[PDB]
């Protein structure tokens, strides 16, 4: 796919209702979207240890999110092709991040996000957007 501009995914996540959706504000989203593809919505990472791999945008694990196909043990929490997380359109891949943060760890989940993010300011992420 295409790699998002700032505001041009604050925008999107907004319109996808991410801003304070389980309480993640829209710039711990954008954050978190950066530190884990630079906005890459194709941005795909490869788990040696597992064998499992990281898709689009928001870097959804096969392990145990959407199945790819060649995980071991994976399970196939949003029933859907890990494939489809690597889309211009990003409804699928936000779904995937909102029914992880479901999830007791949350946003706490992403391990780029506990080292970036977390602890830190992230208002500059959406500062010019006008959202």
């Amino acid at each position: 796919g295409k790699v998002f501009e700032r505001c041009e995914l604050a925008r999107t996540l907004k319109r996808l209702g991410m801003d304070g959706y389980r309480g993640i504000s829209l710039a711990n989203w954008m954050c978190l979207a950066k530190w884990e593809s630079g906005y890459n919505t194709r941005a795909t990472n490869y788990n040696a240890g597992d064998r499992s791999t990281d898709y689009g945008i928001f870097q959804i694990n096969s392990r145990y999110w959407c199945n790819d196909g060649k995980t071991p043990g994976a399970v196939n929490a949003c029933h859907l092709s890990c494939s489809a997380l690597l889309q211009d359109n990003i409804a699928d891949a936000v779904a995937c991040a909102k029914r992880v943060v479901r999830d007791p760890q949350g946003i706490r989940a992403w391990v780029a996000w506990r080292n970036r993010c977390q602890n830190r300011d992230v208002r500059q992420y959406v500062q010019g957007c006008g959202v």
